[PDB]
């Protein structure tokens, strides 16, 4: 048995569980939406009390909220939800046995390697100086098949070769899917204390757990990574200085894993006032100059000048939140929107002076290969 493309999932240490109908779209663009005064919160708000009045017990809102707040969002609260236990799901998922066979008919890079790196050269140089510190620049992958894609069953591949991340699979308005296993908690609000854990800085793993074990200290060490890090964290140390009764921060990384890769990070926590749900701090935060750069507008500028599509839902942030303050939303990568037979697959680097290009060439490429994986390819 397998889901079906029209419900929303999501697989979580914290709350995983799936939604059955759809109660109210909610398209709002969510910019400003770190202000309670804001468009986005009152609609939002309006839109819950509408759903409790006319009979929902415990509205939720699910979906995703795209890199530029601006652009219009995916939101929706579901006619019901239903919980279910992650490790139970992790279990069903590696035995999974029927897959799809795929034959692709058309694979495109874009944009492809030559054109990447002159962009990564561009990039990094305008980092070197005053006008910007950081840019993170994101390729992709369009690949078309000969048949519909069954969103189902990629879905228990990709449990099962990302059993740990935030796992997730979102219905869209055009009949899509967006479907991935982000490493990177954006933001999670359980009652009146929040977390968020950015991610910044990669090494490849190793299949010995000897070259392994150490190509993640050499992480540890590493200036550039060290550097790409410090720019995220101090960012989101000013951002949340009001917007926090208490914060706690790390001034030094800890490693973790993907399947793929080290990456460096910094756990948040913190308590927010009244004032504050899970979107209105997600708002604040997102995009990190983990996503976008630092300072951000400024890199947003590098981005749109540089980087030859719209990212759309990509870097975004995908999740949920209720209606009584508490939520998860975690950043929106190592995923892929799915219509029928076509599929476009997302990642981003991660650029300061001392990148080089075949460098992030290489590092978008590994990230790829979550989602590649998940189809069967290299
Ligand atoms: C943009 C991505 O990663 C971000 C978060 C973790 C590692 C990153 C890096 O080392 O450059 C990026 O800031 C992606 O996976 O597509
Ligand atoms: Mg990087």
């Amino acid at each position: 048995a397998t889901l079906a493309p029209n419900r929303f999932f999501f697989m979580s240490p914290y709350r995983s569980f799936t939604t059955s109908g759809c109660f109210a779209r909610f398209d709002e663009p969510a910019v400003n939406g770190d202000s309670p005064d804001s468009p986005f919160q009152q609609k939002l708000a309006a839109l819950f009390a509408d759903a409790k009045a006319q009979g929902i017990k415990n509205p939720v809102m699910v979906g995703a909220i795209p890199f530029d707040p601006r652009q219009p969002s995916s939101l929706y609260i579901p006619e019901s939800w239903q919980s279910f236990s992650r490790q139970e799901k992790q279990a069903s998922a590696r035995r999974f046995t029927r897959s799809q066979s795929l034959n692709v008919v058309e694979r495109q890079a874009i944009p492809e390697q030559t054109t990447f790196e002159q962009m990564v050269a561009r990039a990094a140089a305008l980092t070197a100086t005053p006008q910007v510190d950081k840019v993170v620049l994101s390729r992709l992958i369009d690949i078309t098949t000969d048949a519909a894609i069954d969103s189902g069953v990629l879905l228990e591949r990709l449990i099962a070769q990302n059993p740990v991340s935030y796992n997730f699979h979102v219905p869209l308005a055009d009949g899509g899917v967006l479907l991935g296993a982000s490493p990177e908690l954006l933001l999670r609000k359980d009652g009146e204390r929040f977390s968020s854990i950015p991610l910044a800085g990669s090494a490849r793993r190793q299949p010995d757990e000897v070259l392994d074990r150490e190509a993640g200290n050499r992480l540890l060490a590493s200036e550039k990574d060290r550097h790409e890090h410090e720019l995220v964290t101090q960012a989101m140390k000013e951002v949340l200085r009001e917007r926090s009764s208490e914060l706690h921060v790390p001034s030094s990384p800890q490693l973790i894993t993907t399947p793929t890769l080290w990456h460096l990070a910094t756990p948040f926590e913190g308590k927010a006032n009244s004032q504050e749900n899970a979107l209105t701090l997600a708002c604040l935060l997102h995009p990190t100059p983990a996503l976008s750069g630092f300072p951000h507008q400024a890199a947003t500028q590098v981005i749109a000048e540089l980087e030859p599509f719209d990212r759309e839902l990509f870097g975004g942030i995908v999740g949920w939140c209720d209606s009584e303050g508490n939520g998860e939303w975690v950043v929106t990568i190592r995923c892929a929107k799915l219509r029928e037979n076509q599929v476009r697959l997302f990642a981003g680097a991660g650029i300061v002076p001392a990148s080089s290009p075949l460098g992030e060439w290489r590092e978008t490429g590994v990230k790829l290969s979550t989602m590649l994986n998940v189809f069967g390819l290299h």
